[PDB]
């Protein structure tokens, strides 16, 4: 009885997760140094 | 509706003017220290 017959049979089997780093880069906003901001909503 | 049809009648649209820096430059008084001031006004 060895342990490849019930490998298919993922139910009984522990499940553990390999946990890693996933995701995506933030976006900074660069360009403020250089730009004087003008806000009007009447543009 | 029709933004573009009214986009040519630039008097109807609001006038914002876009600030810039306008106007000759401010002049120094640079000749100071090379000089001795004498102001007798009855020179």
């Amino acid at each position: 009885m060895t342990f490849s017959s019930t490998s298919n049979l993922k139910e009984l089997l522990r499940k553990v997760v390999l946990d890693v780093e996933l995701g995506r880069e933030q976006v900074q906003l660069l360009y403020k140094p250089i730009y004087d901001s003008i806000a009007d909503s009447n543009l």
